[PDB]
């Protein structure tokens, strides 16, 4: 909508207060005009019809319980946009400042969030397995990274290509969590998963087996469920990424860590220059090795650590 840019205030899913960019035109709308062609947050009103109604508020204050998922979806979309702009020189998910759209209050008791090819969608959770999923910055950045992948490598959502797709979203979801310095960790979804249980998460990059996900290619899932294990076999790639960044010994193979920033540069270059829709794990290794070579040299420690990491998880 056309109007005047301003700044409101509200509280997110976890009770924290934050300022959000809004637009005034009779109502105050969750429309951020400061980032690309805009960030727009919609109310799905517990229905499954999308996108719903652009979020409208009478006084530019968002402290109602109903408001919290919209505040965080709106705010964390902006943080993710800033990350890709400031760190990787990418303007929105298409590289041309495409508008970012999110709908909250999707359905009733829906324990998931997703990118649907055109926008982000967030359930509220059932209150036991999940609280509203936009409260997790790694969740939000995970979903928006699916849009980046769709517009770059185009990894198809099944088998090893799909597991790479999910791993990329976990990797940059975590890097965005570190970028915002919001209680950062190498876990996925810990802020919105099981509000009654402390210290757990949806999956772990540092130790995927902690939740029954493979940490080595010999333990990969080979069935047909989960589109061929896209959320399962991603643990193999997540572990390799964790090793590249932080280092460690895994199944007897030692990896010298090179840090998060270099991990992001290597995988972003692999994603945008070398991966294709049908890439498999072995091709991802070649892409990451070539990306590290482009950036740091064929004799560099960086290239060495990439090779060791994939060796450690059994990917040749
Ligand atoms: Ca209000
Ligand atoms: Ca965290
Ligand atoms: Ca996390
Ligand atoms: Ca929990
Ligand atoms: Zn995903």
């Amino acid at each position: 909508i056309t109007g005047t840019s301003t700044v409101g205030v509200g509280r997110g899913v976890l009770g924290d207060q934050k300022n959000i960019n809004t637009t005034y035109s009779t109502y105050y709308y969750l429309q951020d005009n400061t980032r690309g062609n805009g960030i727009f947050t919609y109310d799905a009103k517990y229905r499954t019809t999308l996108p719903g109604s652009l979020w409208a508020d009478a006084d530019n204050q968002f402290f109602a319980s109903y408001d919290a998922p919209a505040v965080d979806a709106h705010y964390y979309a902006g943080v993710t946009y800033d990350y890709y702009k400031n760190v990787h020189n990418r303007l929105s998910y298409d590289g041309n400042n495409a508008a970012i759209r999110s709908s909250v209050h999707y359905s009733q008791g829906y324990n998931n969030a997703f990118w649907n090819g055109s926008q982000m969608v967030y359930g509220d959770g059932d209150g036991q397995t999940f609280i509203p999923l936009s409260g997790g910055i790694d969740v939000v950045a995970h979903e928006l990274t699916h849009a980046v992948t769709d517009y770059t490598a185009g990894l198809i959502y099944q088998n090893e290509s799909g597991a790479i797709n999910e791993a990329i979203s976990d990797i940059f979801g975590t890097l965005v969590e570190f970028y915002a310095n919001k209680n950062p960790d190498w876990e996925i979804g810990e802020d919105v998963y099981t509000p009654g249980i402390s210290g757990d998460s949806l999956r772990s990059m540092s130790d995927p087996a902690k939740y029954g996900d493979p940490d080595h290619y010999s333990k990969r899932y080979t069935g047909t469920q989960d589109n061929g294990g896209v959320h399962i076999n991603s643990g193999i790639i997540n572990k390799a990424a964790y090793l590249i960044s932080q280092g460690g010994t895994h199944y007897g193979v030692s990896v010298v860590g090179i840090g998060r920033d270099k991990l992001g540069k290597i995988f972003y270059r692999a994603l945008t220059q070398y991966l294709t829709p049908t890439s498999n794990f072995s091709q991802l290794r070649a892409a990451a090795v070539q990306s590290a070579t482009d950036l740091y040299g064929s004799t560099s420690q960086e290239v060495a650590s990439v090779k060791q990491a994939f060796d450690a998880v059994g990917v040749k």
